[PDB]
């Protein structure tokens, strides 16, 4: 009786969110149409309860670009630059064919489709934003004018180095402007539905609600359901039998997210931080992430040994779950970064620019969850690191804090807890519009 639309950006780490949030509003009483890119399209068969539409790409223009690096994506500039007849045409489309009794209710987008934004309005439907990045990201970029005006402890910052900074907008006409009108649209939006929850972020609160007029709402999507079902790649799922060999807290899980990529200086001296820890690891190397290789090529044989397995993918919040898992070390994306708060593993942080930086900056020294590596790639530091959170009394704390972060991020899920409320909130409000 009330249908919402949502319009996901075609990579992991927004489909994942977006599709958590379709099914939570499913959950609620809500029909669900996906609008998906027929590019990096997740599988429809895993969401009989959906309905798709592939839209955007199909006629093809200028989207014949590559399928697999740095330069997909491409398509978010041109799709909003020139999507905007296509997207109107099919919105129309939808709302014709309804009815009897049956609206639409919204449109809920991904942040960075700012096209959408007037595409609505010009449908008068309303739109909704969903932010896949954090409230402190959102932090650092509605204050990079103060930033350009200007190494350490960063000024009207103190969370955050200068390096932090000048790591994460280290591509800064390159994305400047579409950062920008990112902002300037869903500040015109009709609500921001942010992926994470109060406690996690209190610090960050007030820039939002001061910043940005619409209503927001904060709500840890992993917490509801993992995103298992909107996965790109098969899952290796023999991980778990080999984790249910192992003891308590006694595996590193280690993974860099569905997009970085590492030169081979560097692919070795990280497998060589992970034997030289002498802590059991689960890899993931995802196929592409080696500067020379198709996988895992430059890799001697058993130089792993007994302690490492690799693989090329797998469930990864249900992996998080498992009670053979004792820390996660991370490149840092906000995905990864709430899965693993959410069940409550410590991490050792990487990044590779972008929020990265600022996700792993927030956890180490807000949060205190977890180390951040990042001045660079060396083996005894890397070791060091992995001991530290897996197994030095030194940081017990860590490991405490981690334990304690989820059991808020629980509690934040039941009646009068922030996320419950802000749900709550957000069903009404959705049906109101
Ligand atoms: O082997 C893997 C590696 C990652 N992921 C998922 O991929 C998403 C990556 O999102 P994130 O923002 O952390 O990383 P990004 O790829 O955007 O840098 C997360 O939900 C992970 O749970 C997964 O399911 N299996």
């Amino acid at each position: 009786r009330r249908r919402i639309i949502l319009f996901p950006v075609p990579f992991q780490g927004h489909i994942n969110p977006i599709l958590q949030l379709a099914n939570v509003l499913y959950s609620k009483g809500f029909s669900i149409t996906i609008f998906h890119t027929n590019f990096n399209k997740p599988k429809t068969s895993n969401y009989p309860h959906f309905t798709f539409r592939f839209i955007l790409d199909n006629d093809e223009r200028i989207s014949n670009l590559p399928t697999h690096g740095p330069l997909a994506g491409m398509r978010i500039p041109i799709i909003n630059e020139h999507g905007a007849d296509e997207l109107r045409r099919e919105l129309e489309l939808l709302m014709l064919a309804s009815e009897e009794d049956e609206e639409v209710s919204c449109l809920i987008t991904d942040a960075l489709w700012y096209f959408a934004q007037s595409v609505a309005d010009s449908l008068n439907l309303r739109r909704l934003v969903l932010m896949t990045s954090s409230l402190f990201n959102f932090h650092a970029h509605v204050s990079l004018p103060q930033f350009d005006e200007l190494e350490e402890q960063a000024s009207g910052f103190p969370m955050l180095k200068v390096k932090d900074i000048k790591s994460a907008y280290s591509n800064w006409q390159i994305l400047k402007e579409i950062l920008g009108k990112m902002i300037k649209q869903t500040k015109a939006s009709s609500g921001v539905i942010w992926n994470s929850f109060k406690e996690l972020e209190e610090s960050e609160l007030e820039t939002v609600i001061r910043e940005i007029p619409a209503p927001s709402f904060l709500i840890p999507l992993p917490k509801h359901l993992t995103a298992s079902s909107s996965s790109l790649l098969d899952h290796d799922r023999t991980v778990f039998q080999w984790l249910d060999q192992q003891p308590p807290s006694s595996v590193l899980y280690v993974s860099f997210g569905s997009t970085s990529e590492v030169d081979e200086k560097d692919f070795l001296e990280i497998a060589r931080g992970l034997v030289d820890s002498k802590q059991s690891f689960l890899w993931v190397v995802r196929p592409g992430f080696v500067k020379g290789s198709t996988w895992v090529e430059p890799l001697p044989d058993g130089f792993l040994g007994e302690r490492g397995r690799i693989v090329k993918w797998v469930p990864q919040q249900e992996v998080l779950a498992h009670g053979a898992i004792g820390a996660f070390w991370t490149h840092s994306g906000w995905n990864s970064t709430l899965e693993s708060v959410c069940e409550g593993v410590p991490m050792i942080f990487s990044d590779f620019g972008l929020d990265q930086p600022l996700n792993a900056r927030y956890m180490s020294d807000v949060l205190k969850v977890g180390v951040y590596l990042e001045n660079g790639w060396e083996r005894g530091e890397i070791a060091n690191a992995i001991r530290r959170v897996m197994v030095d009394e030194e940081g017990e704390y860590i490991r405490q804090n981690a334990r304690v972060l989820k059991q808020k991020a629980d509690v934040s899920l039941m009646k009068g807890g922030s996320s419950y409320e802000s749900l709550e909130s957000l069903v009404s409000y959705i049906s109101s519009l």
